[PDB]
């Protein structure tokens, strides 16, 4: 159909939290775009709140620019620059195995995306492979983070007073990568986004995490098995057979206090120093860049 006068809606290409995503074209500008559609109906107006978070993040490296936010017909609509494959997509394309060089070159950009989001007072709360997409064209090797649907403010804009420590919370994000404290129902904070990143990295190293594939009955008790397996698996076991850097990262993350400012530079240095020890070149070539 025809959306926002300027765009043409294409076919469905995916979903995000709170809405369906479609391919499209900005006819007036000759640009291909991604369009997220949310009913202006029900109970919850998430597309509009999320849109303000993106704009607050506009300008940062690897944050998708929003071209138009508006409502039309039955939908609130947000138009975004088209982006490439997600890290999960690429992981599959690479036979579900990434070389250490690629893992380290991904960790570098991923830690910075999280630091950027945190610098603007928000926590993502759903760090996972599918929420990271590569750019296109000149930005083909830039890793973008998307979906602020479950994002939340962790400190006051003006005073920077951190939100209060809270318990008995239900899980928000993906169980597979959620932090231990998140499973324990503790309010998520900066440390939590980083811990999750730690699991995503080890996920890329192993092909799967040890708490994956557990069978249960409820669809709520599987999170209990997930949580128990996660707690029962010491870091040294999870990372056995990989550079010590990964366990040091996870250990660092679990040691942070609820309102602590993470040392993002130190985390990136662990990986850069490892990048050097392994002898890898600084050509920034990712595994998939070699697909012949
Ligand atoms: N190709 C492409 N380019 C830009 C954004 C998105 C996108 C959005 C998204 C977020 C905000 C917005 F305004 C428009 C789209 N939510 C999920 N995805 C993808 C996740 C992986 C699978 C395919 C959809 N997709």
């Amino acid at each position: 159909l025809r959306v926002g006068n300027r765009y043409r809606l294409g076919r469905k290409i995916g979903s995000g939290s709170f809405g369906d995503i479609y391919l499209g074209t900005d006819i007036a500008a000759g640009e291909e775009v991604a369009i997220k559609l949310e009913c202006v109906k029900t109970k919850h107006p998430q597309l509009h709140i999320e849109s303000k978070i993106y704009k607050m993040m506009q300008g940062g490296v690897g944050i998708p620019t929003i071209r138009w936010c508006g409502a039309e017909g039955d939908y609130n609509v947000m138009v975004m620059e088209l982006l490439g494959p997600s890290l999960e997509d690429l992981f599959n394309f690479c036979s579900r195995k990434f070389s250490l060089k690629t893992v380290l070159l991904l960790a570098d950009q991923m830690i910075s995306r999280i630091e950027y989001i945190h610098s603007k007072n928000f926590i993502h709360r759903d760090v996972k492979p599918d929420n990271f997409l590569m750019g296109l064209g000149k930005k083909g090797n830039l890793v973008y983070i998307i979906d602020f649907g479950l994002a939340k403010k962790y400190r006051d804009a003006r005073t920077h007073q951190h939100i209060p420590y809270r318990e008995n919370k239900n899980l928000t994000g993906t169980a597979r990568y959620a932090s231990i404290n998140t499973h324990l129902g503790i309010e998520q904070s900066r440390r939590d986004d980083l811990e999750s990143l730690g699991y995503v990295l080890m996920y890329f190293n192993l092909g799967s995490l040890p708490w994956q594939g557990l069978k249960a009955a409820t669809k709520r008790q599987k999170y209990e098995r997930i949580s128990e397996k996660k707690m029962s698996t010491p870091i040294e076991v999870l990372c056995k057979g990989y550079p010590s850097e990964f366990a040091t990262y996870l250990n660092f993350c679990r040691s942070l206090r609820f309102d602590d400012k993470p040392d993002y530079s130190y985390l990136r240095q662990l990986f850069r120093n490892l990048f050097h020890r392994q002898g890898f070149s600084y050509d920034y070539v990712f595994d998939w860049n070699m697909l012949k």
